[PDB]
């Protein structure tokens, strides 16, 4: 077998990819989302009740479908990053990255030694299909994609330094964390926050990195797409399930 | 502790109850549905990948919320009915009921001996809260509700006979199975099917039983409510999740 | 490897075995029970929320301990009996047995062809340790033990006929089901019920079969042991957990 | 989306398909088997500790790979057959089929009304991808494959009658059950059994049906392939895992 | 919907709350505990085999009952604290707190930016009921309760400094860890240990903080309640299950 | 009950123990491996999709068999080590140990206070059988075995210093991580790597510590056994399952 090509990673340079957040934390729900036709699905190990085993079940569900899987670990934890890569996650989204030093550690965490620090266990890994991908250890690094989140004042304070890290493929802006950090918790739509988001997207792209964001606000999402944002998540499964059931009930009260 | 009052069962005589089908087969998804405010939630053990243990998880999730749980077993199987009653399901929906003889057996399956054949194991049952409901074996039968589905030609051929069974609280019409049985598979909206459905609702209510139905078609659901249908399910969680995610993606393609 | 000797089955003829009911339906809780020193543990697939997979987890937990595992299926279902034997349950307790014809079917359901109807799949079975027990298909039948429950009027009406079935190792009396069948639901302690239980134990033993029963009433349990009852379960894990936690709280209200 | 084409079903008429039995009862183990390149994988719900939910996880794992999934239910149970079809199993292997009447019931169990009795719930079914296969109810039946097992004296007594059932796509011979039925339990390699197997294969093919078998004996498997047997399973995951670990240990004792 | 009021947190100032430790690590066992009537239940993620997903199942079980849930994470890990708050735990018990610096970090870990560092993901959180609690991000912090454990010499060496941390609602003494730290492992009952515990309770309360402790010794527990200790756990589910089953067997040996 | 004797730990001084890696991450697969007769089984929490709960299931499966369980946590994380010891793992294998300071911290992480920092919760621990091992807190430390991995340049740079740590029972060489660290990723068989491995084994044994290694290469494994290596793992369950299934298919293509 050849290593699974990371099309998400290639398309960061060629198109704008539309994403759906997957926080229902279940292989069955992940498969439902996989049928819709999103460019990428974000399996959330930070804000949904997921662990390595439940994320593996969702990777296995999604794998039959063209949607690219991206996984968010709970934090930039080197050993957890090792575990998620070995179950076969090819694109990681690291929350709350706040320095070039931390971003560089995340780059190494995703790459085999001697250049990186990713632990080696290809005989045991779905990532290598248990060495049925016979050249995995040679071809793995080329298909790994690292995305880091800037979503704090310290992240913004180190933005130019993070953008100079070779191996950071994309910077994703987190409006919920960033608006709370700025003292506008629950209110990212305020002009003070949105002007910082727009300037941040412009700086990310000017440095030759892919920019990303999540917004369930259709008008904001379309504005970010108009600015050239490369990876835009446009909703969340938990939110769509709740809202669709509420809207239906309201027709009957 | 007092036995949990079956408000669904009482309200069969006092109001029209709006329902949501729960086929996502998971305690987490069942809780999301429980927050919306439906009168009843149908945990589907016939057409969703559920078993006694996954249904128990969903009963435990929903139990903190006012929505009444109804469970559909895969068939009118007496020992499975015993298992579902003991994990604490107070309202059952039996598919494909086709005779007064079968409806009477379902009545007995839901009631303790000597009047019925429900197996006795109150020390072990969530239903009795492990005997923390001190008088459960005396008070249980009063709070159990039996619903049967008419959804075949043979069911329609035995409708008057099923409607004379004491202990059948409600008859639910299944438009998907019934339209297929009538040779209009995938097309319940046809006049030939709808005339049979409307006449069937009228007969159910004339015999003093509650009538029920599921339709994801808003106009049909409102027509059934106008006709006095007592328990109307108006959508399905799997369908709403898929439709909401597809409608969103179509705004961005 | 040698087939696991069924010591429960041997001891039916040599001693009185003390049992604990296991309805917590989990491998971890079963292991806690397995540490205490009961002669037998009853994994309840009738009145606790168990299935083949949860029962397997409990067999694996208990297997490291001398306590003998007995499994109760939800009903006398031939294919389910096949599944339980293959995961390695060596003693079955069949509820609600009501005729010599049904008891004979249960005997055949536990024995390989050509003398019985137990389905053959030794390559896949924990029971054979995946054929690591090299002569399993020759040695299996000798270590299987069948227990049937008499706990209805129809069972009592067929008691002498059930007691003449070769291959029925034991008859277990279910006081909860029997007292409900007799119109004393929740009140097995009534003299009318107890006189029937005592006469039944005497007839079981007169016919050279092992007698069994469950009672959480210490005085009744000791009376049954004084009458020579071979397998007596003396409590239930769910009941002991609830009572122990309630008695403790009552010291502090 | 178009309905998933059942290539296993087509290839019954065009080639000989090599199979692997999947009894490790786990989505992770099923995915390992899916990487090897077998024409078909048999997810065993009869002799491995599987249920609807664990079979669904294995279907989801395998679905990313070319291997065709075949599922064996514990028995020819109409409601269980309904459940397995709705989770998306397109080929079923029914054990212990013993009459043309039973085979005909299995045909109906796999087909929608009005011609069959498969329950209709396409909104809830992975089989329809929750109606994302928009014409599922029209196109489903064409991709369902029914295989029945002949593996008892009564099955052999009704072989010609079973072979005249329209809708039976294949007859699979079970050597373990059949050798035990014939009084050669554990010894299917005896000439008396093998002559009956060879005559049975010849009769199945003469009637224009696909013949199948499992044998872990390479010489027997190759003989069955030389006789034109259309679907031949050549090993079992549990057996290969045990044997590979034992052979390795024996090099070191 | 209104944010769930943290009654445990209010009652720290108005009454003495009786607790039960929940280490059976399962939603079903947690529900049994929830029926008894304890003021609080401690879901142990430090000393019972729990993770975010098993803790979530137990929160869902308990939620239908008045008992207040308190969760103990394995350590004072900021990202794990984030995960536990989002699944909706409103009271945390942090083990092995040893400095005012660590206690201050734990305060911030429980509070939203800009005043704290709790990660923001209300669209995905059971805690906000997936934003069905419309003002969650404004009302969340007020209902969060932080308890820290003093149970080492270094904790005792920093007690006065920990007691001056605003946002520490309570200090819980761990007698097992503390007696081991003091060189009396397995012997907390020694006067040397007890005099330190009593002095510590008095200092906690003198500083206007709630004091807590676990003791399964009824006499010690009642002494702690007479000293005014606000939150006293009086037993452990695993210990009560084992002891209850052993005491019963001893009546029969 | 007496504490389970750690025979693995004793045999480090009296024989050479043959091991199998268990990465199938499931209680059912762990039991299959347990039947073969390996001296030790390595439940891999670093390179297989395991967590505390899935490792517990595997410890419970294996516990009925003489094979000694060794657990590898994802990293030298003190609170995770606490969790693994309490579910009853008596031998740990810590990856990527790089200093005497880190090895000393791992020694303390495995021993109760006051000498170590292992958290005390014996009422809740499978390790104490919930205190059914009456003197566990006095007898525990004697049966715990600590193994550390040297598998980086920094580990080799600190080898003499790690070998002088009292409480390190064994040093295990990781050829996959070490060959990658040395710039021969996927090529441990190179003379440059093998000379370092052989010299490292000689130094480990000269310092009076047990030496260990994993090699799926039969010749290398036998060379390591000839050199006196005390604990040699000779294969991996995932690799054997894949290889056995591929070798079989190649006989039929
Ligand atoms: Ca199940
Ligand atoms: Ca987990
Ligand atoms: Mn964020
Ligand atoms: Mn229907
Ligand atoms: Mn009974
Ligand atoms: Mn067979
Ligand atoms: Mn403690
Ligand atoms: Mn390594």
């Amino acid at each position: 077998m050849v290593n699974t090509v990371n099309y998400f990673k290639q398309k960061l340079k060629t198109e704008q990819q539309i994403g759906m957040w997957v926080g229902l934390a279940d292989g069955y729900c992940a498969e439902i989302a996989a049928n819709v036709g999103y460019d990428w699905l974000l399996i959330d190990g930070e804000h949904a009740p997921n662990d390595v085993r439940s994320i593996l079940a969702q990777l296995q569900s999604i794998a039959a479908y063209p949607s690219q899987a991206v996984v968010r670990p709970v934090s930039g934890d080197v050993p957890l990053i090792k575990q998620l890569l070995d179950i076969g996650a090819q694109t990681l989204l690291i929350p709350m990255v706040e320095s070039a030093e931390q971003a560089e550690l995340m780059v190494k965490a995703t790459r085999y030694p001697p250049e990186g620090i990713r632990g080696v266990g290809a005989a045991l890994a779905r990532a290598s299909r248990w060495n049925n991908i016979s050249d995995y250890l040679q071809t793995a690094d080329e298909q790994i994609c690292l995305l880091v989140q800037v979503e704090s004042k310290k992240g913004l304070d180190n933005l130019d330094e993070i953008l100079n890290v070779d191996g950071v493929d994309g910077i994703f802006i987190g409006p919920a964390d960033l608006s709370a950090a700025l003292g506008y918790r629950g209110n990212p739509g305020h002009e003070f926050v949105q002007n910082i988001i727009v300037q941040t997207i412009q700086k990310i792209r000017a440095a030759g990195k892919a920019a990303g964001i999540l917004s369930a606000d259709e008008k904001l999402a379309k504005q970010y797409l108009e600015l050239g944002t490369e990876f835009v998540a446009v909703g969340v499964d938990t939110s769509l399930l709740m809202k669709s059931m509420k809207q239906l009930l309201s027709k009957f009260k």
